[PDB]
C-alpha cells in the first residue's frame, strides 16, 4: 500500500528583504522533509498553489546549503529535482491519496498560505481521514482559516503548536516589513484561532512539537524533525 | 519575591536497579540547575522530604558525571557541596522567599514526591505569588496532587507539559520495577491529572517545554535547558 506525502511549497517569490533579495521556498524546508519521507519509504508529492515556485534567496547561502543538499540541489537528475520538476496544483491532488500533509516554509508563506483554500480543504480532507498535518517555520500560516472538517472549528483551536517566533522576526529585522505588508506572524495566528503557542528557548534551535496528529516545527533546523515526527504521528 | 531558588530533591535512596545499585538524585539534574540559576544571580536552597538525601549510583557513572561536573562533585569546597550542606526541610522553607521552585529529579522522585504535601503546598504558593514551577526528568510525580491555590483544580489541568517517557522506562528495563513497585509513570500523572503530555522525539534528547510560568524537562540532558527556561519564563 503505498505511503504517501503531499509536500506543499508557496508560490511566493518577490522581492523581499532590505537587501533586495527575494523569499520564497527555504530550501531545506523542502529537501530535508523530503529525504526523511523517502529515506522511509514514502512516495513525494509537490504542491503550490501555482504548480509554481522560486528559492528564497538567503537559504541559498553556503551556511543553509551546503554539502550533500548542495550537491542533490545541484543535480538536475537527483530524485529532489526530478520530483520538483512533477510539481502539481491543487486541482491535481487527490486527498485521499495521502497519509501525510507537509507544509515547507520560507517567509513567502506569509503571502499564498493564509489565503489557499484549495490547500487547506486538502489538508482539511486528509487530516479527516485520520492521516497527520505537519508545518515547519511559517508554514503554520496555512492555518490562518483551516478548518476541522469534523468539528467545524478552527484545526488548531485548543491545539499546542509551535513555529517560527516573532522575536526571530524581530532579530532579522523584517518585523517591519511584516507590518508593512500587512502580514501576520506564526504567533498571531495561533492567538487568533485559539492554538497554545509553546516557544524554543532560542528562535534559531531544533524545536517541535507532536500534539496527537499536529506536527509543528520552528525553523529550518526543525524541518528534519518535523518530518520525522510527522511520521510517528500517523500512529496518533 | 527575592531572586531566589528552591530547588528540591528526592530523599528516596535505597537499592532500585537490577544490579542492586540504588536510585535517588540524578547529580546533573541537581548540579546544572544549580550551576545555571548561580550564574544569573540567583541564591540558591535545596531541599527533600527528609532534610536528606542520596545519589543515583547510576548517575555517578562517567557517561553522566565528568569534567568539570566531576571536580565540582568531588570539591567538597565548591558551591554546590557547601550549599547541599544546608539542605533543608519542608518546615524550614518560607514560600515567600522564592521566584522559582524547581524539582530536580532521578527515579527515586517516584517514591516520595508524590506524596509530598508540604513541598506541593510550598510550590503551590510560589506559582500562586506570580513564580514559576518547573521539573525535570521524573520531577512532574511532584505534580501528582498539586492543587492551584487560584482555582482549587489540578495545578498541570489544562496545561501541556512533557518529561521522563514510558519508552525510556522500557528501554532501561525499569517498567518492570516500576509495576512491582506500584510507581506511575509521568505520562500517568499528566493523563490522571488533565495535562497534555508532549513527547520528545527520542527519550533521551534535550527537550522542555514553557507553558506560562510552568516549566518542564525530559531527562538529564534537559536539565540546563529546563533551568534556562525557569528563569526566561519569570515574565509570564
Amino acid at each position: 500500500a503505498p505511503k504517501k506525502v503531499l509536500l506543499a511549497l508557496t508560490s511566493y517569490n518577490d522581492v523581499f528583504y532590505s537587501d533586495g533579495m527575494k523569499t520564497g521556498v527555504f530550501v531545506v524546508e523542502a529537501l530535508h522533509p523530503f529525504n526523511t519521507f523517502r529515506k522511509e519509504g514514502f512516495e513525494v508529492d509537490f504542491v503550490s498553489e501555482t504548480g509554481k515556485f522560486g528559492w528564497d534567496e538567503h537559504s541559498l547561502a553556503k551556511d543553509f546549503l551546503n554539502g550533500q543538499d548542495e550537491t542533490d540541489f545541484k543535480n538536475k537528475d537527483s530524485d529532489f529535482n526530478k520530483t520538483l520538476a512533477k510539481i502539481k496544483t491543487p486541482k491535481e491532488v487527490n486527498a485521499d491519496d495521502y497519509q501525510i500533509f507537509m507544509a515547507s516554509a520560507g517567509h513567502g508563506t506569509l503571502f499564498d498560505y493564509p489565503k489557499a483554500k484549495d490547500l487547506q480543504d486538502i489538508a482539511s480532507e486528509i487530516y479527516a481521514n485520520g492521516g497527520v498535518v505537519a508545518a515547519v517555520c511559517h508554514g503554520p500560516a496555512m492555518f490562518d482559516g483551516l478548518t476541522d472538517k469534523k468539528t467545524g472549528r478552527p484545526l488548531i483551536e485548543g491545539k499546542s503548536i509551535t513555529g517560527f517566533t516573532d522575536v526571530g522576526e524581530t532579530i532579522m529585522g523584517v518585523d517591519s516589513i511584516l507590518k508593512a505588508k500587512n502580514l501576520a506572524t506564526v504567533e498571531d495566528v495561533a492567538k487568533k484561532y485559539g492554538a497554545k503557542y509553546l516557544a524554543p528557548v532560542g528562535p534559531w534551535d531544533d524545536y517541535s512539537i507532536t500534539d496527537g496528529r499536529l506536527v509543528t516545527g520552528v525553523n529550518p533546523a526543525s524541518a528534519h524533525s518535523t518530518a520525522v515526527r510527522s511520521i510517528d504521528a500517523l500512529k496518533n
